[PDB]
């Protein structure tokens, strides 16, 4: 079909090998940066690849950004963790010898850090060790360093009173800032999926039980901290009304919760908050960490639940002409100026501010599996199957609804063809969420 | 129809000049002859067969055009057409007097009263059979002046044509300014009815030529570039900025952030319409229902983009028609931007007549372009509405607020041209041929 | 010196002569139509060259935009009239011949109309005649008839019951979107400038006796209207302030007089306004049309004088850093919005939005010499000498007074560079400011 041949044609090559995935097929827009392959870009890539039989390019995937991590990374003779992953690479020639090249973020627009990036390739490799049975990857002194740097980055001290991850603005998928600086729910989910993942590929040696502690003892906290202060609903939202100011850790003044938020949640319906900080707590929607909340089992059975009864009680909102908005609501007027710094990719109801993007479908079907909510699978793929390939599979659309295509949305977006395959191979053998979770 | 009590309003209205009908007053509120007001009350003669009074409107309105009108040392356009005229007494003769703009509020220059003026003798001419009025040396040249002012060669690009603000049924600066979409359809609408209307003889031909030449690249370029969609508005939402050169998509720099949010969310997936305005760096999204409804009439829209038109009203029923047919334009000007907009004018605040009212009138077109497009319904539901308030709220000139709820601020009652919109719009639904006279 | 030797580099060849000079030499932006010959532009060139005794180009950039008029301009099937001279000019070589493209609008961002060029043309081949004193070149056929569709173009009849000329958006200097749309200053004062070139330009024969007369007419007309209707004094704000809604003949709400007029301006200052329309009086005070009033004797002696009074008592505002104003004050928040398209080169303070233009220093300094002023022109010319320099000659400058440099002004921009030169010129032999008036 269309589907798998665009996605072949998205395969990069190296030194005779497919080692991943370019993040767009555009002819027409400048190649910028979209001509290389991003490591959150390629995970669904790498789940068609997984389902299909075709293994050898990602675990050849995985070898090569093992070896990206060692690389020199640097600005202004400062080094950061040894365990960064790159946010992308490319293929490049001097001559007759190929090479790779990565970004870690000194050569990033905004020099945004990819701290999604390593969380991505610690689940991708377990992925890629459930999928294939091949326990032979992970278990090299080479991974088993790598997952460790890792780790050494994440669980590393800081000044903090919780277990959370203390980041800069444009840190995951969302790589413009957007207010998800401090501790945003994606960076959180993910961490905490990145955890659960590395008890698995974690020898216990004599070095390695020393780890599983640390792993086992912060997963604990972590969890426990999400789900008490970031879930939203409206017995949540009752006692935050009603807290004094100056029970209340954050300081949340009740003035500072939003009007749209008591209106638009319904009775039984519930999520997992944007984001929490000194004074500060962000009641926006943010879909991939409330979807990946539910894969992780970061959410209760329950809460896994009243996220779904809010999609479909607010399916205009977060699904609309195409799934899925990426967070609601959009910052708007003024407050787009002040916590966008009047980016202009970013303008209301665009991008990260309020878009709709295809990849996230993938998200939303294994959830919508897991939860039982097979109706909404259908209904959502139904939706996007509609206008993707009309489309050329644009990067994301724009608008309340995802009625326009996306302002600057690059066509022919990989993780969009990727996104949709996923999401009916997941509907055709439900079984294969077990990697993903 | 000529017991009911609209037909008898309409018999008072009629002006008369030396013993002969000529035209009808704007309004009898407890005064002067609109030519654009007129139009509608016309209709109505002619299809109950009283053409005379339209006749002699025609000729005391062509004598009117060469009138010598200047403002202090300079004189305009010989072929311009006044806003109004009444009949004023010496006291030992009767005489008419014009107001062209040189007495008008704002010094507006009425450009559709020309464009009417065309298209009226035209309706005369289809409904009577008559064809020596337009053929006479007086008409041809008349006509020839009208011509010579619209086909004024321009500095730019734009086969439309350029107006000042407030130069049609919105009489006041509603930034209606520059290339306003009805001024944009009853040229082309004034144009068509010239090439029947024309005869070769003489300078006739030259004149022909012109008009052919214009009606080709008027109408390419409503259709191709006011037109929207949402196809449409996912192509333009797409355009980059700041292109230059002969080959480009983004030929008049719009800006996609200046889109504003209502349209994207107000368009039904299978309606259209055309654009208030265009001009460089501008697009002007708002809906205004003369312009598109006589675009459907006048052949203007194809037929696929009238249906489409058609959809918009059936889909935002209570935006566009709501208590009272039909909203003027959509939507209303607020807060700053009607201070930057409108100078802070306090007979246009939101949703007040020219800016988000709702007109009586405007159901004679509204009616027209329903029959001619099939959707019947929705003429016999607006219709409805109408009767059901007008005759009680004694016909007033407008009506305001989101859905036209209020009768209108300033509005004067027993408006002719509401109560004749109505008559006309009766008209045309018994007799569905009827409307071959402003098509 | 540095400049003339810039100045002689952005000179343009063709066919082995120099017909015009480039708008700019910033080497490392993208070409875009500033490679090109702008008609506008030249004027300060060609004054430099005039004054030299290097006349040659001058007369050549005359005979080639004649030449242009007469080319085939369209856009969708519809032409202009024949008499619209273009924005630019660049020449372009198909192997071994050189030929020149215009673009007279249809290839113009915006699609904006040239509408000055043509009025500026006139005027510079006035100026022409009477630096040289070659009598030749206006008395041709060619000439004459040129001159005679221009008059055509503009003393077309038009849907208007003044004497004013009616444009769009973005007629002349100012070729973007800025609310300058209907009856703009810089238009009728540039017109009617024009009108009195075409005075001693037009031969009177028999057909040329017809021109004559209409000029003379449209003179007479246009001069009253501008002077009692566009004239902004106290005395005259106070009259408007109290005038009745619907003596008012444009339907001017009282409350529609800006609050900022009333304390700019001084006790005897004035100038003429930016615009006049139906239920419409732009307050803005733009320069070049106030100062060209003042130059081509539009203005009489007193208001002239209260020009310059202006110009001294808000020097900050209109001069400031950088001479000089284009438009004061700068459209912001909101109105920018409105009425530019929320256009990002007209930002509040920059470009055409309130930006300063050093071209216009000479035309300030012609002014203030015309005036008397001469401690105005020393002091602007010392002011911009000081950066310009340095700054390499940018297009424009940014901000309330002119302290940044141009958010995307193109370096050594030719009109820059002989602005300073005809200001330093006429500052020098004060005679040679006949050419301009
Ligand atoms: O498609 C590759 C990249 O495109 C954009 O930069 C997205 O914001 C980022 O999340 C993605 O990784
Ligand atoms: O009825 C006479 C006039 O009334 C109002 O002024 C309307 O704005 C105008 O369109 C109409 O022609
Ligand atoms: O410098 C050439 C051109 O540059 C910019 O486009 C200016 O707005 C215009 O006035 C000028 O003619």
């Amino acid at each position: 079909t269309e589907s798998w041949k665009l996605l072949e044609s998205s395969i990069i090559y190296y030194e005779g090998n497919p080692i991943g995935t370019v993040a767009a097929q555009d002819p027409e827009l400048a190649a910028l940066n979209y001509d290389q392959c991003f490591l959150r870009d390629f995970v669904p890539s790498a789940f068609v690849f997984l389902m299909d039989g075709q293994t050898d390019i990602v675990r050849n995937f995985l070898i090569e950004t093992l070896t990206l991590q060692s690389h020199e990374k640097e600005m202004d003779c400062f080094q950061p963790g040894a365990g960064l992953m790159p946010a992308s690479f490319k293929v490049e020639s001097d001559g007759s010898k190929e090479y790779l090249v990565a970004d870690f973020g000194e050569k990033a627009i905004a020099r945004v850090p990819p701290v999604d990036s390593c969380m991505w390739w610690i689940l991708l490799l377990r992925a890629y060790e459930k999928a294939t049975g091949d326990l032979t990857l992970a278990r090299e002194p080479k991974f088993q360093a790598g997952i460790k740097l890792i780790l050494d980055l994440c669980l590393a001290h800081r000044f903090s009173m919780y277990p959370t991850m203390l980041v800069p603005d444009g840190a995951f998928m969302i790589d413009r800032r957007m207010g998800v600086y401090e501790h945003p729910l994606e960076i959180q989910v993910l961490f905490y999926a990145a955890l659960r993942a590395a008890r698995e590929l974690l020898l216990p040696d004599g070095d390695g039980e020393q780890y599983l502690n640390k792993v086992h003892g912060r997963l604990g906290a972590l969890q426990y901290h999400i789900r008490n202060y970031y879930w939203v609903d409206l017995k949540r939202l009752r006692e935050i009304y009603r807290y004094k100011g100056n029970a209340n850790k954050f300081n949340i003044f009740s003035q500072s919760i939003p009007d749209w938020v008591i209106e638009w949640l319904p009775e039984k319906g519930g999520y997992l908050a944007g984001n929490l900080g000194p004074g500060r707590m962000d009641f926006r929607f943010f879909a991939l960490g409330n979807l990946m909340a539910i894969l992780a089992g970061l959410a209760s059975e329950e809460e896994s639940q009243r996220i779904m009864n809010l999609f479909a009680h607010r399916w205009e909102d977060l699904i609309g002409y195409m799934p899925v908005k990426i967070c609601y609501p959009a910052l708007q007027g003024l407050e787009w100026q002040i916590v966008t710094g009047c980016d202009p990719k970013n303008i209301p109801w665009s991008y990260h501010n309020g878009g709709n993007w295809p990849v996230l479908l993938w998200l939303f079907t294994a959830a919508a599996l897991k939860t039982g909510k097979v109706e909404l699978a259908h209904e959502a793929i139904a939706i996007a199957e509609g206008r993707l390939s009309n489309d050329k599979f644009p990067e994301y659309y724009d608008g309340n609804n995802g009625r326009l295509i996306g302002k600057e949305a690059r066509i022919y977006q990989t993780w969009s063809i990727a996104g949709l395959l996923v999401a009916k191979q997941f509907l055709a053998n439900p079984d294969h969420v077990e990697f993903i979770s």
